[PDB]
């Protein structure tokens, strides 16, 4: 992986300035005793690109951590545009609050705490979509599912993006016993057979263990 | 290389299914001596996606080939869609007709024949623009020229991408006896410096050798 890590930090240096509050996002990580587990610079950019190919206005993304991705696709907003996210660990819900903060994106950004298997029905009862992108990347067995939610919340020529769907390229094992594993190739066998949107995998190194990103517009 | 090789597989058995006309535009590349070098068809897919979050109407391609690139992202296109692409090589812009017409799509491409240098300044001078989308993929060394009569042909909101940046890591040796690896150098160092873009690079693994893209926004 060295080369991979050596090149990311090429990109960065020309093309991933991360100012006070994303820096102070990944540093809230270690002092809370959350997992090393955002995305990274240069991927919370291109984040922040598909989210202003999109025009987005209303962003939506489930698995907020310490609100690293956030930060990089809620900078795409307009001033009256915004951004829901979701996130199981009230711990991590509280970080993620504190560094939207410092951010000054409070205005734009709303966290919201519980699973999102149980938030994304009353994201519907709410009328609170249609999005303008998703962002899949909570816990990984239940990837099928939230992609079924996000086409209840989208409309034609939503962006839905779902991460870690390579895992290192283990989604190749069909026998695979690590849950990670077999939820990304369960979304995959689904994002494959799926008739309601055009789709790609990319897979994706640098600095983070090689994976990939699932990219799918809604017909 | 084998597992990023086993893992784009897996990805286009899944999600890069490619008809008779992708297939004989990639099959038309041995009998006319062209370089197997087209985008993958994960990469087509890619482009072709990026045209739709676009929603491109007009794409502006440096670089055809057989046209495999031009009909993934031509595909994007709605019937009153165009997409001009620019190819040196004579014999290249022949086996791409051909190819563009077994795909359907005589209607909706122009292949322009000449040197890209000699033909953006035409593009300027016939109000040809802006495009949507433009995609950079011809000769290596004046990528950072290609980019600036891009930028002449864009508007706010255009999405300019250029394939090959990266070179299988070689764009990090400073030293590099390599012109088109000190093209992707010179062009990466542009894109740094460049206040008009919002721009990143993507790394790319899969079939073809280890490489990258730069996705550059023209800025609102
Ligand atoms: N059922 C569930 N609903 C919502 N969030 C969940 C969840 N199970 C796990 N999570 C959360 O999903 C997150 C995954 S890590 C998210 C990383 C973040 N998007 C970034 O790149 O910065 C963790 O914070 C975890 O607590
Ligand atoms: N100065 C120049 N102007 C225009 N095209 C050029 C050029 N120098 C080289 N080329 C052409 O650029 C092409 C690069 S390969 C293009 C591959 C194509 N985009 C695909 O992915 O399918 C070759 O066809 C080559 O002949
Ligand atoms: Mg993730
Ligand atoms: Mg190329």
């Amino acid at each position: 992986n060295q080369i991979f890590e050596s090149v990311d930090h090429y990109i960065s240096d020309l093309l991933g300035y991360e100012d006070d509050a994303l820096l102070a996002a990944t540093n809230s990580l270690a002092e809370a005793g959350m997992p090393a587990i955002s995305v990274s610079p240069n991927q919370g950019k291109f984040l922040q690109l598909l989210a202003q190919l999109c025009q987005a206005k209303n962003i939506l993304e489930l698995g907020t951590l310490a609100g690293y991705s956030t930060i990089w696709m809620a900078r795409a907003l307009p001033k009256n545009g915004r951004l829901i996210t979701l996130e199981y660990d009230p711990k991590h819900a509280a970080v993620a609050q504190k560094n939207i903060d410092r951010a000054g994106l409070t205005s734009q950004v709303q966290i919201r705490t519980g699973k999102a298997i149980d938030i994304l029905p009353q994201l519907v009862e709410e009328g609170a979509g249609p999005f303008d992108m998703i962002f899949i990347d909570a816990d990984k067995p239940p990837y099928t599912e939230y992609f079924q939610w996000a086409l209840r919340l989208s409309r034609p020529g939503t962006l839905i993006v779902a991460d870690n769907v390579i895992r290192d390229g283990k989604v190749l094992d069909e026998n695979s016993t690590e849950p990670a594993v077999q939820g990304a190739r369960r979304f995959n066998a689904m994002l494959g057979a799926n008739t309601a949107v055009d789709a790609t995998i990319l897979q994706m190194v640098g600095v983070k263990e090689y994976d990939g990103m699932a990219l799918a517009i809604v017909k």
